[PDB]
C-alpha cells in the first residue's frame, strides 16, 4: 500500500485500541474462572481474536454483543479437547500463555502458527513445563512451532528461575501452577510486565511477590470479573514518537494504559528532552492521558532492566532515535531477534533504506541520528510493528514515495491505525 509522505502537521485526539497483554489474559483468567466474565474496551486485533477462537475450540462459551465480551467459565479443569489443531496465528503470547494454561488438559492437543509464528522458539516454555510432568515438543531443539502437548492430572509445582526476560514465560508457567498441587516459586531473571500478577489477584487467586521472587500455591479457583481493558502503550507509541518528530504537531493520547512494567518509552522521551506531558492520572485504572508536541531530541543509551519495559518499543524508539542528534545506542536487547521478525535486522534494514545510519550488533542497534529521510519500499514481514513503525516514518519522507507491502499484518494489534493517522491530518 501507498504510505502519506511530507506531513505537515499532526493534531487530534486519539483513544488507542486495547492493551493486547490484558486483553489476552482477560479471555485466558475468564475461561479459567467459575461464574461469568465481560470485558470492555478489548482489543480486536487478530492476535487477540485467535486467542479467543482457541478457548472456544476448547468449549468455552466467549460472546462478542454489542461490543461487550462475555465468557462463560469453566473452572479451572474445565477445558475441554478440540476438534480440530489449535490455531495460534501470528500471535506468541497465544501460545506460551496457553501451553501453561494446558498444563493441566488430559488430552494431547497441536497448535499451529502462521509462517511468522512458525520460526519462533518454544523451548524457552517447553523446557520448564516439562519439569511438571507436562509433554511438549515442537521441531528442532527449540520446540519450533507447531507444537504437540498432553497435559497431565498430576502437575508437579514448579521451581523456576527464568534465564530470559520473559513476561510470557513468567505468565504460562503462573496459570500452570494454578493447576498444581503445592508449592510454586518463579523467579525472574528482571523485572517483566505484570499483568499476570495483577489479575490474578482480580480474579481471586493469590501469590506472593518479594522482589523478583514469584510464590503460586495450587491448585486456586477463580470467580469471573468485569474486565475493563485500558488503553494499549505500546499502541500510544506510534503516536507519542510521531508527535515528538514530525512539525508543528501536538497529540494527546486519552486512556493510556500507565503501568510502571510498561513505561520505559516515557523514561526515554524524557532522557532524549521530548516534550512530554502527563495528565487526567487515574492511580486506580493506571491510565492516563498523553500530551507531546514536536521537539528537538538529543540521543541516548537504553540498556538493562528498562529493554523489558519497552521491548516492543524499540522499532518505534529506533525511528525515534534516528531524528535525534547524536548516538543513541540499544543493548541487551538480544530478545528482539526472536519476535515476529528479528526486529534488530528488519527494523535496521527498513529505516536504513529510507536514509539510514543504523548499525545492527548482536545485541541491539547503535543509531547516529538527525536523518532526513527519503522513499523506500518495505515489506512488513508479517510483523504489525515493522509496518506502523515504517508508516510513521513515511509521514517524515520530504520528498519521494514509500510503499509498504504485507501492511494487513497491523490488523494484528491495532487494526483501526489507519483510521486514527487519517483523523490527525486534518487538524
Ligand atoms: O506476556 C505478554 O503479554 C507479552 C510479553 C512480551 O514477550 P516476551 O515475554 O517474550 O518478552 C511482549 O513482547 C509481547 O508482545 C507481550
Ligand atoms: O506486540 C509486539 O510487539 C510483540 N509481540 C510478540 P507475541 O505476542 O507474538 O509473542
Amino acid at each position: 500500500m501507498k504510505l502519506k509522505t511530507n506531513i505537515r502537521h499532526l493534531h487530534g485526539i486519539i483513544r488507542v485500541p486495547g492493551d493486547k497483554s490484558i486483553s489476552h489474559r482477560s479471555i485466558i483468567f475468564g475461561s479459567l474462572a467459575e461464574g461469568e466474565t465481560k470485558v470492555y474496551d478489548i482489543l480486536r486485533g487478530e492476535d487477540v481474536l485467535s486467542t479467543m477462537q482457541v478457548f472456544r475450540d476448547l468449549g468455552v462459551e466467549i460472546e462478542d454483543k454489542d461490543g461487550v465480551i462475555t465468557v462463560q467459565g469453566v473452572g479451572m479443569a474445565g477445558l475441554k479437547a478440540p476438534q480440530n489443531a489449535l490455531n495460534m496465528g501470528n500471535s506468541g503470547t497465544s501460545i506460551r500463555l496457553i501451553s501453561g494454561v494446558l498444563a493441566g488438559a488430559d488430552f494431547e492437543v497441536e497448535m499451529f502458527g502462521d509462517d511468522s509464528l512458525s520460526k519462533r522458539p518454544m523451548d524457552r516454555v517447553t523446557l520448564p513445563l516439562k519439569k511438571m510432568g507436562v509433554s511438549i515438543s515442537g521441531q528442532t531443539e527449540r520446540d519450533l512451532p507447531p507444537l504437540r502437548l498432553k497435559g497431565t492430572k498430576n502437575l508437579r509445582p514448579i521451581h523456576y528461575e527464568l534465564p530470559i526476560a520473559s513476561a510470557q514465560v513468567k505468565s504460562a508457567l503462573m496459570f500452570a501452577a494454578l493447576q498444581a498441587k503445592g508449592e510454586s516459586v518463579i523467579i525472574e531473571k528482571e523485572y517483566t510486565r505484570n499483568h499476570t500478577e495483577d489479575m490474578l489477584q482480580q480474579f481471586g487467586g493469590h501469590l506472593s511477590v518479594d522482589g523478583k521472587k514469584i510464590t503460586v500455591q495450587g491448585p486456586q479457583k477463580l470467580t469471573g470479573q468485569k474486565v475493563v481493558v485500558p488503553g494499549d502503550i505500546s499502541s500510544a507509541a506510534f503516536w507519542l514518537v510521531a508527535g515528538l518528530i514530525a512539525p508543528n504537531s501536538r497529540l494527546v493520547l486519552q486512556n493510556v494504559g500507565i503501568n510502571e512494567t510498561r513505561t520505559g518509552i516515557i523514561d526515554v522521551i524524557r532522557a532524549m528532552g521530548g516534550k512530554l506531558e502527563i495528565t487526567e492520572i487515574d492511580p486506580v485504572a493506571k491510565s492516563a492521558t498523553l500530551i507531546v508536541e514536536s521537539s528537538d531530541l538529543k540521543g541516548t543509551e537504553i540498556c538493562g532492566a528498562l529493554i523489558p519495559r519497552l521491548i516492543d518499543e524499540l522499532p518505534i524508539i529506533a525511528l525515534l532515535a534516528t531524528q535525534a542528534q547524536g548516538v543513541t545506542v540499544i543493548k541487551d536487547a538480544e530478545e528482539l531477534k526472536v519476535k515476529e521478525t528479528d526486529r534488530i535486522q528488519v527494523v535496521a534494514d527498513a529505516l536504513n533504506s529510507m536514509g539510514a545510519d543504523i548499525t545492527p550488533t548482536a545485541d541491539g542497534m547503535i543509531i547516529k541520528g538527525k536523518s532526513a529521510l527519503h522513499g523506500a519500499r518495505v515489506n512488513t514481514f508479517g510483523d504489525h510493528r515493522i509496518g506502523m513503525m515504517t508508516a510513521i516514518a513515511a509521514l517524515l519522507v520530504a520528498d519521494g514515495e514509500v510503499e509498504l507491502d504485507r501492511a494487513e499484518a497491523i490488523n494484528t494489534s491495532y487494526p483501526s491505525f489507519f483510521d486514527d493517522l487519517e483523523s490527525l491530518i486534518h487538524g
